[PDB]
C-alpha cells in the first residue's frame, strides 16, 4: 500500500551526483551502515543483558574523498535534517576539540571524528544520505555514527576490535548528542549480516549470527510517524532507576540478578523500581528463549515472548505510547508484534507469513488513527565499503 522500498542503488547514485555537483570531482569512496530493528530484548543492553536485533536495507551512505587542508566539508541531502545542510570545520587537535552544536545531524560525525582512535586522520569531503527515517526508532544516528567510523577507517585504518569501534560511536552519541545509549544500535550497524539476526551478550560482548533465512517468514516494521517529548527525557530516567535497583541488591548489573532473587527483594525497592526490573530481568530470559526458539525454527512460538515483550514494555517499563499499543492490536490478528527501540513512538515490529501481507498493510493503514509507513525487512549486511 504505502510500503517504502529500500532504494539502495538509487541512494548511492544520488549521493554520487550530489558529491560531483558540490565538490567539482568524482568521490573516491562509498561506505554504508544500516539502521536496525530489535526483534526482542528491549531496554536490556545497558543492563549488561541480551538483544536480538537485525540490520535493515534502510541505511546511511557517505561518499567522499580525503583532503590535504586538514578540514572536513559535509553536505547532507536527507530531507528531515535540520539546517544548514552543509558544515565545515577543522580537524580537532590537542588545542582545539570539536564541540556539539548546530546543525544537530553534524554532531554525530563530529563526535565520531573527535573519538577516532587512529592517526594521522586527514581532512575529507563527504555527502551524507540516509533512507533510515530520521528519529523513527530504527537507529538513524547509529547508522550515521557507524557510516562515519567506516569512512574514517578508509582514511586511517584503525587496528581495533568491533567493540572498540562500537564504544567510539557510542561515546559520540553520549557526548555530542547527549543520548546515553547502550551498545546495541552501534553493534548491529557494524556487525549485521544479510539473512541473520545478531544475538548480542552486552555483558561479555560475545555475538551470535543466527540464520533468519526461511522465505515463508517476513518482518513488517510499521512507523507510527510519532515521537513523544518523553522519549529524549525519560530514557536516562529508566537507566538511572535500573542503577538504583542494582545498587540496593548488591548486583554489579541487573544481568547478575534473577527473577526469583528480585521476587524475594520486593521489600527493598520502589513499585516503579520492581516493575522496571521484572521487565529487564524478565526481558533478558525471553530474548534467550527467542534466540533458542529462532534456532528451533518455531515462528508462531516466540510470538508469545514478542507480544510478552510489548505487554511488559507497556505495563512494566512504561515506555510504549497509545499509538504503539494500537499498531500492535491492528497487526496481531501474523505470528506476533511489539514496539521496537527506545519507545514513546517510532516503529513496531511484526513477525508474519510473507503471503499474509499486503493484507496486514491494507488493514494497519485502515485501522491506525495516525499515518502508517511500512518496511518489509530482509535481514541485511552491516557496515560496507565500495571503492569508486
Ligand atoms: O532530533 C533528533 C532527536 C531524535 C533522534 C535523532 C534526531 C535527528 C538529529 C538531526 C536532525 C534530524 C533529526 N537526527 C537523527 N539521526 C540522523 N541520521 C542521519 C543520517 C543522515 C543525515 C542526518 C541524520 O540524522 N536522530
Ligand atoms: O532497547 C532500548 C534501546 O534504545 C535504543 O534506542 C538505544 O540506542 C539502545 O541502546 C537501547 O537502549
Amino acid at each position: 500500500a504505502a510500503l517504502r522500498q529500500p532504494q539502495v542503488a538509487e541512494l548511492l547514485a544520488e549521493a554520487r551526483r550530489a558529491f560531483r555537483e558540490e565538490f567539482g570531482a568524482e568521490p573516491e569512496l562509498a561506505v554504508s551502515a544500516p539502521g536496525r530493528v530489535n526483534l526482542i530484548g528491549e531496554h536490556t543492553d545497558y543492563n549488561q543483558g541480551l538483544v536480538l536485533p537485525m540490520a535493515l536495507e534502510l541505511m546511511t551512505v557517505l561518499v567522499g574523498s580525503p583532503r590535504k587542508d586538514g578540514l572536513v566539508s559535509l553536505l547532507t541531502t536527507s530531507e528531515g535534517a535540520d539546517e544548514p545542510q552543509r558544515l565545515q570545520f577543522p580537524l580537532p587537535t590537542a588545542q582545539r576539540s570539536l564541540e556539539p552544536g548546530t546543525p544537530r545531524w553534524a554532531n554525530y560525525v563530529k563526535g565520531v571524528i573527535q573519538y577516532y582512535p587512529a592517526a594521522p586522520l586527514p581532512g575529507f569531503s563527504a555527502v551524507v544520505v540516509s533512507s533510515v527515517p530520521l528519529g523513527g526508532g530504527l537507529s538513524s544516528s547509529a547508522s550515521l555514527e557507524v557510516a562515519t567510523y567506516t569512512f574514517l577507517q578508509q582514511l586511517c585504518p584503525d587496528s581495533g576490535t568491533i567493540a572498540a569501534r562500537a564504544q567510539v560511536c557510542q561515546q559520540a552519541e553520549h557526548s555530542f548528542a547527549g543520548m546515553p545509549c547502550g551498545i546495541m544500535d552501534q553493534f548491529i550497524s557494524l556487525m549485521g549480516q544479510k539473512g541473520h539476526a545478531l544475538l548480542i551478550d552486552c555483558r561479555s560482548l560475545e555475538t551470535s549470527l543466527v540464520p533468519l533465512s526461511d522465505p515463508k517468514l517476513a518482518v513488517l516494521i510499521t512507523n507510527s510517524n510519532v515521537r513523544h517529548s518523553l522519549a529524549s527525557s525519560e530514557y536516562p530516567v529508566r537507566r538511572r532507576q535500573c542503577e538504583e535497583v542494582a545498587r540496593a541488591l548488591g548486583a554489579a548489573s541487573l544481568r547478575e540478578v534473577q527473577l526469583e532473587e528480585l521476587e524475594a527483594a520486593r521489600d527493598l525497592v520502589s513499585k516503579e523500581g520492581f516493575r522496571r526490573a521484572r521487565h529487564v530481568v524478565g526481558e533478558i530470559r525471553r530474548t534467550a528463549q527467542a534466540a533458542a526458539a529462532l534456532r528451533r525454527g518455531d515462528y508462531r512460538a516466540f510470538g508469545r515472548l514478542m507480544v510478552e515483550s510489548h505487554r511488559s514494555l507497556r505495563d512494566d517499563y512504561e515506555v510504549s505510547c497509545p499509538e504503539l499499543d494500537q499498531l500492535v492490536e491492528a497487526a496481531l490478528a501474523v505470528y506476533g508484534s511489539r514496539m521496537t527501540g527506545g519507545g514513546f513512538g517510532g516503529c513496531t515490529v511484526t513477525l508474519l507469513e510473507a503471503s499474509a501481507a499486503p493484507h496486514a498493510m491494507r488493514h494497519i493503514q485502515e485501522h491506525y488513527g495516525g499515518t502508517a509507513t511500512f518496511y518489509l525487512s530482509q535481514a541485511a549486511d552491516g557496515a560496507k565499503v565500495l571503492c569508486l
